[PDB]
């Protein structure tokens, strides 16, 4: 079984079309930052300290600084896409 399949709502126009999944796609990067440890699997770059010996490059700050990235650039495509846009709060264009 290759999984559930993405289904985008029929009766949409192009634009709306890509405007629908890149907005689904926001709310999934933010559902992430927001909820679950990021620490856990989904390779490996060489370590990373502070002065201390603490390691600052981890999975769990790697993936976390990555999907931040991505949230990033979907909400710059989006206001591409869609001048009616509002992007959020916390977002620096």
């Amino acid at each position: 079984i290759p999984g559930m399949p993405t289904v985008i709502p029929p009766g949409l126009t192009r634009e709306q079309e890509r405007a629908y999944i890149v907005q689904l796609q926001i709310e999934d990067l933010t559902r992430k930052l927001r909820t679950g440890d990021l620490g856990i699997p989904p390779p490996s770059p060489e370590p990373i300290y502070n002065s201390e010996g603490k390691r600052l490059n981890t999975r769990e700050f790697r993936t976390r600084k990555k999907l931040e990235e991505e949230r990033h650039n979907l909400i710059t495509e989006m206001v591409a896409l869609n001048p009616d846009f509002k992007p959020p709060a916390d977002y620096k264009p």
